[PDB]
């Protein structure tokens, strides 16, 4: 599913993320429109061979299985492909740990690079939430 912009807060916001962490919705929809352009089913490998999966391109080599990241750890508990869903959840639940591993949204490279900094507040600007 590619979601829409104000759609895409909307969910994130009913699944906990508005201030999760210290970090306010709008950070959470850049970052997405960043790393998957909004699209559930993106997936992009790695140098190493790890996969990132879905709308927030969720790393193999820490967070999911995908039966092709050997000595990889599953740290989400999750098949990967669960991250491909039309439904956010099992996606949210998984960043909520990864933005509480001490790092922040700093693990996600496109965040760092392309929101960090920014008046991210943009990003929901005129959604109805
Ligand atoms: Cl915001
Ligand atoms: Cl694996
Ligand atoms: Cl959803
Ligand atoms: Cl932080
Ligand atoms: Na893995």
């Amino acid at each position: 599913k590619v979601f829409g912009r104000c759609e895409l807060a909307a969910a994130m916001k009913r699944h906990g993320l508005d201030n999760y962490r210290g970090y306010s919705l709008g950070n959470w929809v850049c970052a997405a429109k960043f790393e998957s352009n909004f699209n559930t089913q993106a997936t992009n490998r790695n140098t190493d061979g790890s996969t990132d999966y879905g709308i927030l391109q969720i790393n193999s080599r820490w967070w999911c299985n995908d039966g092709r990241t050997p000595g990889s750890r599953n740290l989400c508990n999750i098949p990967c492909s669960a991250l491909l869903s039309s439904d956010i959840t099992a996606s949210v639940n998984c960043a909520k740990k990864i933005v509480s591993d001490g790092n922040g949204m700093n693990a996600w490279v496109a965040w760092r690079n392309r929101c960090k900094g920014t008046d991210v507040q943009a990003w929901i600007r005129g959604c109805r939430l």
